[PDB]
């Protein structure tokens, strides 16, 4: 199921196929997929969400961001479908 308690990010106003992933970072404050999109290349952690339809970022590997989405059933459940966006 979706989280409705939490507040959409930004980078949830925008269709994930626009995203492309450019590389990773890491740093004292951990390792981010850098995503180049909505205007600017975004530092992307496990957890944070990417696109319109619940797109948690799973992986973050040298080269590509694995996303899992959550999208209704229409018989009132949720399905996960994967997006990857590789380097």
């Amino acid at each position: 199921k979706p989280d409705e308690t939490r507040v959409k990010q930004f980078l949830e106003g925008f269709n994930i196929e626009t995203f492309e992933m450019v590389g990773t970072l890491s740093n004292a404050q951990g390792t981010f997929a850098l995503v180049k999109g909505a205007g600017g290349v975004h530092r992307v952690r496990v957890g944070d969400y990417l696109g319109r339809n619940d797109g948690k970022v799973v992986g973050i590997s040298e080269g590509k961001i694995d996303v899992i989405e959550i999208v209704p059933d229409g018989e009132g459940n949720w399905l996960e479908r994967p997006r990857s966006l590789t380097l």
